[PDB]
């Protein structure tokens, strides 16, 4: 026999996971029917017959006939509960709707959800959703999405159709071909997008049709249920009143019972307990249920959000597994197990690499698994916050390669401790809160340094400079002159060697100076004081309004245009090919020879 697939909800922040969770419970909640529906911990149940009602105005297009029990949706959506949903080597997860806001298309976190289900290889559906907010949309409340597009305006349809192309387009891009769920005639070729809107309840019945046929069709073996202990997931820890330390679980596999003994992660280690109570809410039918209620129940069978009741438990960490014992010997069996899966995400090496901290085990699986995906060795990842231990094993890997000598924190503090230590070993320490920004902080720093070698090199040469003497601002005439300048392309340092329009040698830059400051380099727009040592005499050598240009050697000129053409500025390669012609019409002998080897 089946039992129910496991859908959780991704998308951007406002997409409307939270509204589309909601509406999908009401419409199940609505079209019920006699008796209520079984009520879960953190999730919510569609049943068979309910899907088959919700279905009945697609009879000739799309028929149903349901082999599965229902859908269990998970009611907390996003990307960090996803990844906590989790089970050794795979997602908890057997579908996901990645909710897309039509009127907007892609964001940066719907990028992050496409990554997610890759890497865990969660089959998907697109919802595509907020299609009421089309300009001159006429709603049909609960209608399916096939008959309400017929009853909109030509101009709605159209619209409907760029912004479906939108998701489509980038889609495709990301090698995964995605059609309007009407156009598919092979769902395993193609991915489903379906047209929603979690407002009005428009295209909700083509959704949960698409989903059920969807999942029973290619899930059954991942599906089906097996008598036995059971296997689940923890969510979320927290206090209940008249329970103490609660854990809220996923169960995937089994039965779970009241007095059943548990092995559950802990922090430092598996914890070994024993059920006293599984918690559910109450019937919504009861009377007593306006009452925010809660009823103890004697057991839950996979699939099943469920509240547990046991000593001990205060340790326990979001994304921990959780399997029931039958003896002391199985518990004992189950700790292995349990402490094997725990290493592979919690480790230290001697791998010259980052070093990965996290809240829970979900977001610290997923932050490694973006990093390898990448090819960014890992050193260590650990749970908690970032210590001084941690900056120096950042420091180990600094020393070896400064580009992964690096804290990457995902939502932990960071104790003084570090801060001390990441300042005096040079190590970065990266802080946030949502993995793709983490990952993409990282990335961008790593650009910017790499760029910065590469700098190193090509100053090693004099670069090509051209500036303005400004009128009324000479300083000094002389030994050394000392001018006011704009810089009217490419750059000036200390130490260059200056020349005039015609090419004739005048000096070399002493000094750059701000009002404030002395400066190690100028740059397109500056204007600075220019010292020059040297012949150079104001008045005699050069005027006020007169332009002067960096004395580039030959061989600088080659080197910059074959190994450095893409790093400098469109105004710095301007400024040398002004210099070439000064140094051609010169007939300057080097330069005629590098320019004929160019
Ligand atoms: N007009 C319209 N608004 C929606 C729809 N779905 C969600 N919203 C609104 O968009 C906002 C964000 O919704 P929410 O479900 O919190 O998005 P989440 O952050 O993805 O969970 C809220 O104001 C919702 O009422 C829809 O289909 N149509």
């Amino acid at each position: 026999r089946l039992r129910q697939p496991i859908v959780v909800v991704l998308g951007h922040v406002d997409h409307g996971k939270t509204t589309l969770l909601d509406k999908i419970r009401r419409t199940a909640v609505a079209a019920k029917e006699a008796g209520g529906i079984t009520q879960h911990i953190g999730a919510s149940i569609v049943p068979a017959d309910v899907i088959e009602k919700i279905a009945e105005p697609l009879k000739k297009v799309i028929p149903v006939k349901l082999v599965i029990p229902g859908l269990l949706f998970i009611d907390t959506p996003g990307h960090e509960l996803f990844s906590n949903l989790r089970r050794r080597g795979g997602s908890v997860a057997d579908f996901a709707i990645l909710v897309v806001d039509i009127m907007e298309g892609f964001k940066p976190q719907t990028y992050e959800a496409l990554e997610l289900l890759k890497e865990r290889r969660v089959p998907f559906l697109i919802a595509a959703n907020k299609i009421d907010r089309i300009p001159g949309w006429k709603p049909n409340p609960d209608a399916p999405f096939i008959e309400t597009i017929r009853r909109q305006d030509p101009k709605v349809r159209e619209i409907l159709e760029q912004r479906v192309y939108e998701i489509v387009g980038k889609m495709y891009e990301a090698g995964l071909p995605a059609e309007l769920f009407t156009r598919i005639k092979d769902f395993r070729r193609k991915i489903a997008i379906v047209p929603v809107s979690a407002r009005t309840g428009e295209g909700i019945p083509e959704l949960l049709a698409v989903l059920a046929g969807l999942t029973q069709t290619y899930l059954k073996e991942r599906l089906r249920y097996a008598e036995g202990p059971a296997k689940g997931v923890v969510l979320e820890v927290k206090e209940m009143q008249g329970f103490g330390t609660v854990v809220d679980a996923v169960i995937y596999d089994g039965v779970l019972k009241k007095e059943d003994i548990i092995v559950v992660g802990g922090r430092e280690g598996p914890i070994v307990t024993r059920v006293r109570a599984l918690l559910m809410p109450a019937p919504l039918q009861d009377i007593r249920s306006r009452e925010a209620r809660f009823v103890q129940v004697d057991r839950v069978y996979a699939a099943a959000g469920v509240r547990i009741a046991a000593p001990g438990l205060d340790d326990v960490i979001a994304g921990s597994p959780i399997y029931a014992a039958e003896s002391e010997e199985e518990a004992r069996k189950l700790m292995e197990a349990v402490q094997r899966e725990i290493e592979e995400l919690r480790f230290r090496t001697e791998n010259i690499g980052v070093v990965v901290k996290a809240d829970t085990l979900g977001t610290l699986e997923a932050l490694v698994e973006a990093l390898r995906r990448r090819g960014v060795p890992v050193r260590l990842a650990d749970i908690g916050p970032v210590s001084r231990s941690d900056v120096l094993d950042a420091a180990v890997t600094r020393k070896i390669d400064p580009y992964l000598g690096v804290v990457l924190a995902f939502n932990v503090k960071v104790l003084p401790e570090a801060e001390e230590e990441a300042s005096r070993a040079g190590v970065k320490i990266f802080r946030e809160s949502m993995i793709y920004k983490l990952i993409e902080d990282y990335e961008e720093w790593v650009k910017k340094e790499k760029e910065a070698e590469r700098l190193k090199a090509l100053n090693s040469l004099i670069r090509p400079g051209k500036f303005r003497i400004l009128p009324g601002y000479v300083f000094r005439r002389s030994d050394p002159a000392i001018v006011g300048v704009e810089v009217l392309g490419g750059v000036i340092r200390p130490g260059y060697p200056v020349m005039d329009s015609q090419g004739r040698e005048l000096g070399r830059i002493m000094a750059i100076k701000d009002r404030d400051r002395s400066l190690e380099e100028a740059r397109l727009g500056a204007a600075v004081a220019v010292s020059i040592q040297g012949r150079i005499l104001i008045g005699r050598h050069a005027n006020e309004g007169d332009i002067l240009y960096t004395n580039v050697p030959a061989q600088h000129a080659y080197k910059i245009l074959t190994e450095f053409k893409d790093l400098v500025s469109k105004d710095e390669l301007d400024v040398l090919r002004e210099i070439a012609e000064i140094k051609r019409r010169a007939a300057d002998h080097e330069y005629n020879k590098v320019l004929l080897r160019l």
